[PDB]
């Protein structure tokens, strides 16, 4: 089994700084902005031995093969917020609706992820949030890629996501 996970939310929220926080298992200080890249780790989620491949999205808005890719044959989406940041909030409709049209259906596994949770500066929610994904029948994980609370938390989620759609 290998699970083809990709990191969609906007510029800014911390895709980067998830992604190489799950595969390299540190908070990098600085990451370009505009590097979107393809990622695989081993690992073992509820005793099941899995590959993870994770595209951690720039949103380029150019021509990739692997991120049309990845859009489309992706099985599993991290739609991803700051919770300092109610724009990016505001802006995951457009995330969900993105996917919801690569992949040509309403029950794609997902998982809506409030990132950096460690800080105080918060402007959305945690009712606003569970709220929102409970709309979407979707889960909702806390995360701070600072100090990695949440951050298995959220993509072993969304394998286990996955594992229900396969059912
Ligand atoms: N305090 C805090 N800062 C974060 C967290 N995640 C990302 N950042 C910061 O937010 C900025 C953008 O993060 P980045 O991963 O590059 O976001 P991306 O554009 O979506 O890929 C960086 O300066 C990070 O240091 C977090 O969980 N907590
Ligand atoms: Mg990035």
């Amino acid at each position: 089994t290998e699970y083809k996970l990709v990191v969609v939310g906007a510029d800014g929220v911390g895709k980067s700084a998830l992604t190489i926080q799950l595969i390299q298992n540190h908070f990098v200080d600085e990451y370009d902005p505009t590097i979107e890249d393809s990622y695989r780790k081993q690992v073992v989620i509820d005793g099941e031995t899995c590959l993870l491949d994770i595209l951690d999205t720039a949103g380029q808005e150019e021509y990739s093969a692997m991120r049309d890719q990845y859009m489309r044959t992706g099985e599993g989406f991290l739609c991803v917020f700051a919770i300092n940041n109610t724009k990016s909030f505001e802006d995951i409709h457009h995330y969900r609706e993105q996917i919801k049209r690569y992949k040509d259906s309403e029950d794609v596994p997902m998982v809506l992820v409030g990132n950096k949770c460690d800080l105080p500066s918060r402007t959305v929610d945690t009712k606003q949030a569970q709220d929102l994904a409970r709309s979407y029948g979707i889960p909702f994980i806390e995360t701070s890629a600072k100090t990695r609370q949440g951050v298995d938390d959220a993509f072993y989620t969304l394998v286990r996501e996955i594992r229900k759609h396969k059912e």
